[PDB]
RNA sequence: GGAACUGAAACAUCUCAGUACCUGAAGGAGAAGAAAGAGAAUUCGAUUCCGUUAGUAGCGGCGAGCGAACCCGGAUCAGCCC
RNA sequence: GUGGACUUACAAGCAGUCAUGGCACCUUAUGCGUGUUAUGGCGUGCCUAUUGAAGCAUGAGCCGGCGACUUAGACCUGACGUGCGAGCUUAAGUUGAAAAACGGAGGCGGAGCGAAAGCGAGUCCGAAUAGGGCGGCAUUAGUACGUCGGGCUAGACUCGAAACCAGGUGAGCUAAGCAUGACCAGGUUGAAACCCCCGGGGGCGGAGGACCGAACCGGUGCCUGCUGAAACAGUCUCGGAUGAGUUGUGUUUAGGAGUGAAAAGCUAACCGAACCUGGAGAUAGCUAGUUCUCCCCGAAAUGUAUUGAGGUACAGCCUCGGAUGUUGACCAUGUCCUGUAGAGCACUCACAAGGCUAAAACCUUAUGAAACUCCGAAGGGGCACGCGUUUAGUCCGGGAGUGAGGCUGCGAGAGCUAACUUCCGUAGCCGAGAGGGAAACAACCCAGACCAUCAGCUAAGGUCCCUAAAUGAUCGCUCAGUGGUUAAGGAUGUGUCGUCGCAUAGACAGCCAGGAGGUUGGCUUAGAAGCAGCCACCCUUCAAAGAGUGCGUAAUAGCUCACUGGUCGAGUGACGAUGCGCCGAAAAUGAUCGGGGCUCAAGUGAUCUACCGAAGCUAUGGAUUCAACUCGGAGUUGUCUGGUAGGGGAGCGUU
RNA sequence: GUGUCCGAGUGUCAAUGCACUAAGGCGCGCGAGAGAACCCUCGUUAAGGAACUUUGCAAUCUCACCCCGUAACUUCGGAAGA
RNA sequence: AGUGGACGUAUAGGGUGUGACGCCUGCCCGGUGCCGGAAGGUCAAGUGGAGCGGUGCAAGCUGCGAAAUGAAGCCCCGGUGAACGGCGGCCUAAGGUAGCGAAAUUCCUUGUCGGGUAAGUUCCGACCUGCACGAAAGGCGUAACGAUCUGGGCGCUGUCUCAACGAGGGACUCGGUGAAAUUGAAUUGGCUGUAAAGAUGCGGCCUACCCGUAGCAGGACGAAAAGACCCCGUGGAGCUUUACUAUAGUCUGGCAUUGGGAUUCGGGUUUCUAGAAACUUGGAUUUCUAACCUGAAAAAUCACUUUCGGGGACCGUGCUUGGCGGGUAGUUUGACUGGGGCGGUCGCCUCCCAAAAUGUAACGGAGGCGCCCAAAGGUCACCUCAAGACGGUUGGAAAUCGUCUGUAGAGCGCAAAGGUAGAAGGUGGCUUGACUGCGAGACUGACACGUCGAGCAGGGAGGAAACUCGGGCUUAGUGAACCGGUGGUACCGUGUGGAAGGGCCAUCGAUCAACGGAUAAAAGUUACCCCGGGGAUAACAGGCUGAUCUCCCCCGAGAGUCCAUAUCGGCGGGGAGGUUUGGCACCUCGAUGUCGGCUCGUCGCAUCCUGGGGCUGAAGAAGGUCCCAAGGGUUGGGCUGUUCGCCCAUUAAAGCGGCACGCGAGCUGGGUUCAGAACGUCGUGAGACAGUUCGGUCUCUAUCCGCUACGGGCGCAGGAGAAUUGAGGGGAGUUG
RNA sequence: CACCCCCGUGCCCAUAGCACUGUGGAACCACCCCACCCCAUGCCGAACUGGGUCGUGAAACACAGCAGCGCCAAUGAUACUCGGACCGCAGGGUCCCGGAAAAGUCGGUCAGCGCGGGGGUU
């Protein structure tokens, strides 16, 4: 053994009460570990970008259904 | 005739360098010199030396690095003979 | 070395430091004196290299004197200063020189974008519109010098290679050759050939890389010699000693070359490539060394990359200046994100007793899990505020160094739940840190040294003597020197509670009294009969006794026992929690808690004071760094001043 | 260390060997005491005899000439100074 | 040029290897070498120049440029061993002929038996199981020879038990001369602790009047040479080869020196009734003598002439071609690494570690990638999976159909984590958005790279539309830069116009996988080693730890007929000690000498003897085992360098360990570890192994402390002679 | 939001779901109804789908009861932990302050809010 692979710092990269830029990412994830709300929309590696500029707000009743929506 | 350390963080091309060194000829100097040229204005008008153009052009395992010439400004300026 | 003051012969000692006393002296000098001295306290040379230095790590005998960050250039870059300023200035040279002027060729600013053609405050990409660089805007003014910080290139802070190359010098040592001369006492052995008697005997003869042994040539073994008598020897012993011998002279052969009966041996006393001069101050990522003083700030041993790992590049951290202007920082509120501790089996692996059944499955019950999660804190990170105390931050430009870390505690891995082990996270100390405590001691506990005082309160830690300070006070605990070295395990050790029995209808040991019944009980080997031993315990006679405890020879008896009794006269026996202790408990020169000594506490657990105790804090005096505040550095108030690499600043000494 | 030449006598089979000595030459350019440990070159050693030690390393022992006598083996010479 | 070979000429000269003599010298031509062959494959310059292009109005000039034809040489085919070699592993070209064998070769190894000694790791003779013999890198013998090595025996010895006495030269004392290595400074003790972990110098405690002198050799990690061992340096040098690159040399084709001619000519021209005389441009054999080379004659080397003689247009030399070329030369030969080597690893992806942010090391625990898919894409539309039970045709535990349960227990191309049931899974229709030009904004990184990305243009594709498309559910499927190939484009293109060449856009070439990548192009070896450094880093020793080692204790199964504990103690548990093999890497690489012996010793006690005990399965005696006990004592020999162990023969007994595995400024020097050499084994080679075997320099001067002796001074309240008490210190201590 | 009830479509986002179950009927919805063709089944008008009444509330669906199941879930007490401060050689553990689960019990629920329309009491 004694391989191992580069660190993603994947992440919630902009947390609920952060205002942001359109195209700011938001969350990382390897996959819908957040499934985006409202304003934000998902990429390729499904990390999610707000398309607005305004507050950053969590939709969160939890167990998949986790959501990232962005107010103006 | 012609190095090698060395640099290239190794090392062959490269550089170190036509350096050091050996050998020949000669003088108070020597060399070179009177355009089958530079050059791009149909200009220049022998040779040598300084400043500059200029680290420009360019050369380079296009790497380390190596590097002009013309224009222009001065020092000195004689072209003579087969 | 000579002479004089003071001193020195039970003293333990980085050579001093402060203090006190004794003696001597009085020319910056009768003092807050100079020289010396006794005693007391205190006290790990210096530098370097270091995680860490008194080190038993390096360097160094001592004093002097030489001795290391330079110079260069029409170079690049920055800070400061000066002239001129939208412009600024020369170079080569020329003419003068006890003096400098002329000299515009040329350089820099003025426009940028593009790969370039080329357009031009626009420009490249492109088919038009999205960008990049750029001007407007802040038009940030440049340039010639001087000084200085850096950079470059050249020996480039100084010393130091082993090597490489060039042209020479060497065969007078030694390695061989050639020419030519010379030397080898003496004794032993007796080949051929030649000649007689029958290959053999005799004679005769004088051969040999033959024998012994002097010179001579050579070095076999011990010893001596080992700052030698000698830079390879000496005594003694040994090899050869007519041969492949020794030796003179003259002479030839040499540097990757010669010579070599072959060791890489010899080539002028260091030959796996001589010597000398030179290239040449070769290179040196390696070592050591780098000197005057004071002020201010102050690190790093981390990340990634590397023919990289002991070295470099770029970040990270330091400093100086400019700008900005609280953006910092801690703490509080609000919010969001997380899958650890824990905890759980709901999936995956595992796994514990059963029921159920052609055992997978299933149910009751029961568990572990870094790569399991139905769950899931504490904390932690981002944002916003400041609803609150503080002073840092950000970018831009010059200079750095650091890129080897060490411990402890917490959390993990690796290891053996070893290591003053190795590798990460994290906090603090050490590095770079002085002062008090811990006998001693970078890391631990206390506490960050501006200077001066024969002033005060305290921290940790302490208060019997060493040794500063209560032989303090009160309730105990341990009689072990435990204190002042572990454990599994044992113990009628001792206090504190605490759970279970049987007693003035009289029990525990304690003395006499009885020990019974089938039954010499079934089941066993050869006999097993309270009393080897696998299987099973009911029944009679009794105020009274279990087919019944350990012993006994191999089996029964035998003295005791569990209930019974006259006596006996009052508590006992059991497992338990614990507090302090005992054993368990052997290592190497001589013992010990730092020592004395401590229970007639100087141990201990609980409380409470009173004081000792630091370079921390307070007092008086004093000076720097910064910043405000005033007058044309000064002074006030506050504040700050441990320090390695390093950056900055003010100054002293020499020619 | 250094090449060549000459290098007497007594004795001893011989000799340039060994011992004494002629000629000739010299006592080695600090001395004097003293008679410890220890060290170097030496002499003798009870009894034992290799026990020593890596090894009999070293030190003994053997010693010249003459007579007698000498093996396994042999390349017929030698081993043999058995 | 000239020389040596050689004033020699195959019975001679050169090289290579074996190494008198004797009997001998087997097998294997596959690779490598070499010698022959030379049907065919390939192969340079040169001869040829068909065609492809520029540039000019054109003549013409000019850049490329095939086919065929071109030597040696290599591929191919034989052979060669007294060529390099090979003759073994429960198919290779073959597999060991004789001879020998525990060897100079034997690891296991002190092999087994015999011999010799009281005792034999040695030695000798047999045996053979030859790790890992062997036939001219020669095998088996051999008389004689050896300062050769090994084993034995005689002889004699101070080698020794065990040393003594004597001599001389030192050594000591006096007078004369009088150095040296060294040296931070010294007012320089013992223990025990502590500190970088070995203290004179830090702590406590003990001891110690001042100073010498003769001695010793424990300490001062004493002295000496900035470790020759080990590691490091993008140090060096010597040596090696099928590492790389060149190259003296060497072979080969063509051109010149270099020529007439006959002879066969694939061909040239004007020549003539498909044709041949003048003639060749050449090639080819063959031949010739004026070039040239060489030799003989009074004129030695050289020149002349030569009645001359031989070779001969070759040989030699100049240029150029291609091959051979460790002989020479200049170099390359990676890093991490609980010391180097060996093994492993080097880039990207997944998980745990990773301590609920991101991040985080390890030669830590697990596994994947160097691709795929014309549809596994875009879009539009449509289906729902495991698994179980009941029932069923050839099948039955599980084909297939049928019902019931069925937030998933399936699937998602490969590894896993996330994710997913309104789909990313499954199945069709259409087509390519697997687009060109851009990139607001962020994530991430030191850079450089990397990730995601709304929306705009041109234009597509699917859908009725909203809308979705600039690749795949996601995360791996990858390499800057240089130098070049291919297609466009029309920017530079040196006087001008063109073109040659260059630039740009697209694309291709990389286990450069040591994966940020030194060159286009590179392996070993050093023990002949050299330099510079490192205690940054191994071998020793000390330290820390104590797995392993040594010891004790608890339990108690059983053994002990019986009876656990007289003894012994399974399976398990707890400690101690630091003597073993270690780990770790802390002081020491400007030096800490290392194994064994010898000489001196001293300490522990886990006690071999001796002394005092308890229990005993103790009658007695001899024992067993445990307790207390460290005063003393603990033998001599054979084997091996040994420690050890075995054995002889005795003992009261033949103790176990510490003290740098105590002791080399005390001694040896056998072992091991420098240069020579040989054997086996490994390597083609230089060379190599902690396998073996012979051999191989151990440095007169003691300052200090410390130790044994011997004085000087002073002290001890007068100055003196002599006798003394013993504080307190040593020696002795055994036993049959 | 007059009272109910139906069809649909949201918010919510198992305290709403399952099962047992009863009411429902031409009003709404639902099956049945037929198929050459629109349109379709990798076979079937089962599914889409196109043409409709009867019939029937069977099934599905809506709505009520329902605490067997699931779903939620205290308090209390712990586990753990931020800071402080300690002991044990060690594995490990204690104390002060404050935050504080998970599991279980107690107990809670077969929901709760809109919007448009259709038909009822005519
Ligand atoms: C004193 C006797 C000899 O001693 C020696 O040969 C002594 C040498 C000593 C022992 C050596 O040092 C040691 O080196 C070991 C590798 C390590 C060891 N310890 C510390 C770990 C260390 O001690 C040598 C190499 C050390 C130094 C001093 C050195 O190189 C000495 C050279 C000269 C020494 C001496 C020289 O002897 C020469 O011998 C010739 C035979 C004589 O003729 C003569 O030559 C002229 C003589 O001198 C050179
Ligand atoms: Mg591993
Ligand atoms: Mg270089
Ligand atoms: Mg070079
Ligand atoms: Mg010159
Ligand atoms: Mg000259
Ligand atoms: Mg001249
Ligand atoms: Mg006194
Ligand atoms: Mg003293
Ligand atoms: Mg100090
Ligand atoms: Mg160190
Ligand atoms: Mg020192
Ligand atoms: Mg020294
Ligand atoms: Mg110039
Ligand atoms: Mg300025
Ligand atoms: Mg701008
Ligand atoms: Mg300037
Ligand atoms: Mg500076
Ligand atoms: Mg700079
Ligand atoms: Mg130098
Ligand atoms: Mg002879
Ligand atoms: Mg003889
Ligand atoms: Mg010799
Ligand atoms: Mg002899
Ligand atoms: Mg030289
Ligand atoms: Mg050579
Ligand atoms: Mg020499
Ligand atoms: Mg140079
Ligand atoms: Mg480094
Ligand atoms: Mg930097
Ligand atoms: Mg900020
Ligand atoms: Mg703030
Ligand atoms: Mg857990
Ligand atoms: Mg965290
Ligand atoms: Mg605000
Ligand atoms: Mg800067
Ligand atoms: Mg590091
Ligand atoms: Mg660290
Ligand atoms: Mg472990
Ligand atoms: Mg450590
Ligand atoms: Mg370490
Ligand atoms: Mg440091
Ligand atoms: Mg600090
Ligand atoms: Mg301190
Ligand atoms: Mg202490
Ligand atoms: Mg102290
Ligand atoms: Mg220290
Ligand atoms: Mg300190
Ligand atoms: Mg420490
Ligand atoms: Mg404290
Ligand atoms: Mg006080
Ligand atoms: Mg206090
Ligand atoms: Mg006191
Ligand atoms: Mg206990
Ligand atoms: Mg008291
Ligand atoms: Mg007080
Ligand atoms: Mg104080
Ligand atoms: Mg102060
Ligand atoms: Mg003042
Ligand atoms: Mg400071
Ligand atoms: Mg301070
Ligand atoms: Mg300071
Ligand atoms: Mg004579
Ligand atoms: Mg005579
Ligand atoms: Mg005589
Ligand atoms: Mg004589
Ligand atoms: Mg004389
Ligand atoms: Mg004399
Ligand atoms: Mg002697
Ligand atoms: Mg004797
Ligand atoms: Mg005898
Ligand atoms: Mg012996
Ligand atoms: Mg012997
Ligand atoms: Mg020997
Ligand atoms: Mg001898
Ligand atoms: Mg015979
Ligand atoms: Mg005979
Ligand atoms: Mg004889
Ligand atoms: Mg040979
Ligand atoms: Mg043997
Ligand atoms: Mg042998
Ligand atoms: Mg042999
Ligand atoms: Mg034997
Ligand atoms: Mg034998
Ligand atoms: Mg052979
Ligand atoms: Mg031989
Ligand atoms: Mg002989
Ligand atoms: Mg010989
Ligand atoms: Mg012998
Ligand atoms: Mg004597
Ligand atoms: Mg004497
Ligand atoms: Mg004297
Ligand atoms: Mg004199
Ligand atoms: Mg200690
Ligand atoms: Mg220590
Ligand atoms: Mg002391
Ligand atoms: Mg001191
Ligand atoms: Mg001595
Ligand atoms: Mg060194
Ligand atoms: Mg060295
Ligand atoms: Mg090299
Ligand atoms: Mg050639
Ligand atoms: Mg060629
Ligand atoms: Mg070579
Ligand atoms: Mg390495
Ligand atoms: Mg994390
Ligand atoms: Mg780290
Ligand atoms: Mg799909
Ligand atoms: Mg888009
Ligand atoms: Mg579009
Ligand atoms: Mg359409
Ligand atoms: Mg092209
Ligand atoms: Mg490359
Ligand atoms: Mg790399
Ligand atoms: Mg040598
Ligand atoms: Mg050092
Ligand atoms: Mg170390
Ligand atoms: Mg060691
Ligand atoms: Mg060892
Ligand atoms: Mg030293
Ligand atoms: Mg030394
Ligand atoms: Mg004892
Ligand atoms: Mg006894
Ligand atoms: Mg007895
Ligand atoms: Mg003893
Ligand atoms: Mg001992
Ligand atoms: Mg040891
Ligand atoms: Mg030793
Ligand atoms: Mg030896
Ligand atoms: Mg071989
Ligand atoms: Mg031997
Ligand atoms: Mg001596
Ligand atoms: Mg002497
Ligand atoms: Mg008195
Ligand atoms: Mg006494
Ligand atoms: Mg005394
Ligand atoms: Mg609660
Ligand atoms: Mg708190
Ligand atoms: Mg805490
Ligand atoms: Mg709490």
């Amino acid at each position: 053994n004694g391989r191992d692979s580069n660190p993603k710092y994947l992440g919630v990269k902009k947390f609920g009460g952060e205002v942001v830029k359109a195209g700011n990412i938001l969350v990382r994830q390897r996959g819908t570990k957040f499934k985006a709300g409202q304003g934000v929309g998902m990429g390729r590696d499904h990390t999610l970008f707000a398309l607005s500029d305004g507050k950053v707000v969590f939709i969160n009743k939890g167990k998949g259904a986790r959501f990232i929506s962005i107010e103006a």
